[PDB]
């Protein structure tokens, strides 16, 4: 299934046309289904040709010469499919050799706000389409939230560092184009408690099992019993989790109660049984006395078959007594669980919640119970990988040949029914400003900058209410890293990651996870959830000291030398980001991502949007950013080039 795999790798069903293709090829969708079969094959085959060699431009001509008969005869259809694929960034995207050099005459001018992956991806597309494009970047580097530290042989990412499974991932193509080295993340993640001792395989698995069960429960509660609103306030994932935990504790307490009652009941039956036996002994004594006084040949017989009958009674009770002392001791030896989670178990469980806070870049109490995993259905297949040589290799290579103006911060964006003006200032001399005129503006401003109050950049006219309302509802998280560069490796080189279990629920996200990913002796420590924003207020030295303390508790002091180099990110305080990435906040939904993607048009579309926050099925990702850029380049070219 070569062509079939090509469609998969392109996130398209191989045997049916998408709604997009239906709209662009209405004559095919509403026509002979045999022609649709032909359409799909041309489409799947063209994708295969491009995917099999993503370093070279796939021209219409080369596509035609590589298609087998009878397909190579339907010249017009092939061109229509090739044009569509190319326009929408499914082929000829990223970085590749052009066999058809760009035309000197550039049509239409577009200003791209932001030199991150979304802006870079859109820029390269728009340029290859023959448009005049210039990127305005506030920083003194490209890449935005993809940021790599490089010094000597030391390499470390302060922003994006993980690639999520290549099957269907556009980054698979970009990886090949820039020769980026990817290493699969080994699953083994040993956990160490606050005292530094490792958590036994048993408990680790047990608690991880409970974590999974608790999450599954919140999903059942949400997508079955429709428990998504309470007191008119949307329910958060954190909220639902604590409720599920409470029920588990209630259930444990109930089975404990019932058990104690079995004990008490058995204990009462015994006391009462012992009491009638004591009375039967007193009744036997009444006989082993008195009994012994000439008709006796019949009086002794009588007193005998009488005194014995009282033993066919007594030791008979000692029997029905042994069946209780047995039942009793059996119960007081097999007690149900005393608690749902021991104090130590709860801390380990909090580590798993912190991990989830890292993945969504926000405390669980802010996540939408109903929509936090709204995009799960779009995950790519395969192991998640890490960028051994620094993720910045992508934006750096994508910037090749582009007209990028660094140290240029945009402060105003004017858009009228007949053109656009973008005002920016030099960040090195806020005295001098710049005024760039253009036909269209592509804003790849991070959601955190768009939420900023007072606003960092002004829109004239101001953005619509349906747009600003979406920006306000959507969540924008935070996550930070501490890069520790050593001259020696004192950790287990075969382990990619290991966790640090915090002491309290509130600080569970503080330096809870360490990553071993590079050539040089470098460790990355994460700061998630509530800890992320707070720790930004701590100086590098103090935060590094707390890292070494964690490390020394694990590997022993004297084993951990002082770091030669350290880097600490503070994404929330970074004025060009104001956070790490978006998340679906309680009260928001995947629809806000669609609203974020909508162009603003006063008589015709003028202001466009790209960025990790404008792509519903792939939010908060580098690939999502990439795709949003390809998407917008297509929408813009359609408007200005037709
Ligand atoms: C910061 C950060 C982010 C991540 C991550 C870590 C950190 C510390 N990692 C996390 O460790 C895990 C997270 C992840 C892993 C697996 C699945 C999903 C996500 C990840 C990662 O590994 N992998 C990933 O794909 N994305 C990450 N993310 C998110 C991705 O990095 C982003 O979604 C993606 O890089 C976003 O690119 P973009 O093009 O949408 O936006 P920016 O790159 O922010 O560019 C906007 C530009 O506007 C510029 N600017 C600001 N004001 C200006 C103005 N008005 N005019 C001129 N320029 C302006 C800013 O400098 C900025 O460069």
């Amino acid at each position: 299934s070569g062509v079939e795999g090509a469609a998969f790798q392109s996130r398209l069903p191989h045997d049916r046309m998408t709604s997009q293709e239906a709209a662009c090829f209405p004559d095919i969708i509403s026509g002979p289904q045999q022609t649709q079969k032909v359409f799909l094959f041309i489409r799947n085959r063209t994708l295969q040709l491009w995917l099999d060699n993503p370093k070279i431009q796939l021209t219409f001509e080369a596509t035609l010469q590589q298609l087998e008969a009878p397909y190579n005869s339907d010249t017009v259809l092939v061109h229509r499919v090739h044009s569509y694929l190319e326009r929408h960034g499914l082929i000829n995207f990223g970085i590749y050799k052009r066999i058809k050099p760009l035309p000197t005459k550039k049509t239409g001018k577009v200003i791209i706000i932001g030199s991150g992956v979304s802006g870079l991806a859109a820029a390269r597309q728009l340029q290859s389409f023959g448009m005049d494009v210039t990127l305005l970047e506030a920083r003194d580097r490209v890449g935005g939230r993809v940021a790599t530290f490089r010094k000597g042989n030391y390499v470390a990412d302060l922003g994006a560092m993980v690639v999520t499974g290549l099957g269907g991932n556009p980054m698979a193509v970009v990886s090949k184009q820039v020769n980026m080295e990817l290493a699969k993340i080994k699953q083994k993640c040993p956990l160490y408690e606050a005292n530094g001792q490792a958590v036994p395989k048993e408990k680790d698995e047990m608690v991880e099992q409970e974590f999974n069960r608790l999450l599954e429960a919140t999903s059942y509660l949400s997508h079955q019993l429709d428990f998504n609103v309470l007191n008119n306030k949307p329910v958060s994932l954190g909220q639902a989790l604590e409720v599920v935990i409470q029920l588990q504790e209630k259930h444990v307490k109930d089975e404990q109660i019932e058990h104690w009652k079995k004990i008490v009941k058995t204990q009462e039956e015994l006391k009462e049984l012992l009491n009638k036996m004591v009375n039967l002994k007193e009744k036997i004594k009444e006989l082993h006395q008195q009994y012994k006084e000439i008709t006796a040949e019949f009086l002794v017989k009588s007193k005998h078959r009488d005194l014995t009958a009282l033993c066919k009674e007594y030791d008979e009770l000692a029997e029905t007594q042994g069946k209780l002392e047995e039942k009793l001791q059996e119960l007081e030896a097999n007690p149900p669980s005393d608690v749902y989670l021991s104090s130590r178990d709860r801390q380990i469980l909090d580590w798993h919640f912190a991990n989830l806070e890292f993945a969504n870049a926000t405390p669980l109490s802010t996540l939408s119970l109903k929509h936090w995993d709204q995009d799960d259905d779009f995950e790519f297949t395969g192991s998640h990988l890490t960028v051994r040589n620094g993720y910045s290799c992508v934006p750096v290579a994508l910037a090749e040949g582009l007209d990028i103006k660094l140290n240029t911060a945009v402060r105003q964006v004017r858009y009228t029914a007949s053109g656009c003006e973008v005002i920016a200032v030099n960040t090195r001399s806020t005295s001098q400003t710049f005024i760039y005129k253009c036909d269209a503006v592509l804003c790849t401003l991070p959601l955190g900058v768009l939420k900023q109050q007072p606003p960092a950049v002004q829109f004239v006219p101001p953005l619509p209410e349906w747009k600003t309302s979406a920006v306000q509802r959507m969540g924008f998280g935070n996550l930070n890293k501490v890069v520790l560069c050593f001259d020696r490796v004192f950790w287990d080189p075969s382990v990619n990651l290991f966790g640090h279990v915090g002491s309290t629920t509130a600080s569970r996200g503080e330096l809870f996870l360490f990553w071993n990913l590079y050539k040089a002796p470098i460790l990355l420590a994460l700061v998630a959830g509530e800890a992320a924003g707070i720790m930004e207020n701590i100086s590098d030295d103090v935060i590094v000291g707390r890292c070494l303390a964690i490390l020394k508790g694990i590997f022993g002091s004297s084993a951990v030398p002082q770091p030669k180099e350290t880097v600490v990110s503070r994404w929330r305080a970074d004025p060009w980001a104001r956070g790490s990435y978006s998340y679906v906040a309680a009260g928001s939904s995947g629809n806000d991502y669609d609203l974020m993607a909508q162009p603003i048009t006063p008589p015709i579309p003028r202001l466009f949007f790209a960025g990790e926050h404008t792509i519903r099925n792939y939010p908060a990702t580098v690939h999502g950013a990439l795709l949003s850029g390809l998407r917008e380049a297509g929408r813009i070219a359609d408007q200005f080039l037709g």
